[PDB]
DNA sequence: GCAAAACGACGTGAGTCAGTTTCG
DNA sequence: CGAAACTGACTCACGTCGTTTTGC
């Protein structure tokens, strides 16, 4: 569990509000108990001739790494465990992704509980439904709508 | 000339690294007595849905405006003091366009003896042609080279 | 004559997913 | 099984200028 400086955090906190991402999606995954898997992603995206920058992050955030897709490349955070760290201290500093924040913590704490009920996945399912309607979502397939039918 | 709060600085450097843009631009204008306007401006362009963001800055910086063009809006800040006051203060804490923000800080600083002297322009004029360099340019026409329509 | 506002647009540089695979 | 990586790409939401006009 680091502890990150508050000026990284603020600094960091409007870079991720302009250019950042905060992602909650529902991927079907026939080997998932519910068949469904629950990822979580914090992401920063940048043209690749400023990787360094995402570079950068991963030294200060000391997880996650950088993949190039061309003419542009991602800062990636997946590992729940730093990622409720990470985002629980950046929160309170973000103004347009604070929510979706906030709904990302919410569900990794509701995990183990979602693992054990068909109801309580189904319902933290609903918990990413919010989080994409805040986001500027334009090609969302799998929603809370989507798992249930899997019911029989 | 008012004193900005620290932490909402580092934020706004961070946005302003992510969503932000420092243009310096020379408009060809026959009014001008070296036929070309020194423009400089720093903006904050948003989705505009997210207008508010944008209407908010206006009222903490306390200076510039919102345009709106469509499914974008933008906070315009032209003013040449202010945003010299502005750009001092933010500066120390940009890590992406700190240099075109200095840029035109020296810009700014040097206007008044640009109009005095032809090659003062010029040289000025190679200023904008740096920050043009490290910004994404990608639609330029108008650079220091075109400026030599003063040889005559 | 120049600061500052108005108005418009090119070509991305992002955001926000989807789908498949790995392996403790 | 399931956390996390890997590979892929749609649809913009930006960035970064250009031209023209207002106005003291
Ligand atoms: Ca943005
Ligand atoms: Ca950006």
């Amino acid at each position: 569990n680091t502890k990150y400086n508050k000026e990284f955090l603020l600094y960091l906190a409007g870079f991720v509000d302009g250019d950042g991402s905060i992602i909650a999606q529902i991927a079907p995954n026939q080997s998932y108990k519910f068949k469904h898997q629950l990822s979580l992603t914090f992401v920063v995206t940048q043209k690749t001739q400023r990787r360094w920058f995402l570079d950068k992050l991963v030294d200060e955030i000391g997880v996650g790494y950088v993949r190039d897709r061309g003419s542009v490349s991602d800062y990636i955070l997946s590992e729940i465990k730093p990622l409720h760290n990470f985002l629980t201290q950046l929160q309170p500093f973000l103004k347009l992704k604070q929510k979706q924040a906030n709904l990302v913590l919410k569900i990794i704490e509701q995990l183990p509980s979602a693992k054990e009920s068909p109801d309580k996945f189904l319902e933290v399912c609903t918990w990413v439904d919010q989080i994409a309607a805040l986001n500027d979502s334009k090609t969302r397939k799998t929603t809370s709508e989507t798992v249930r039918a899997v019911l029989d």
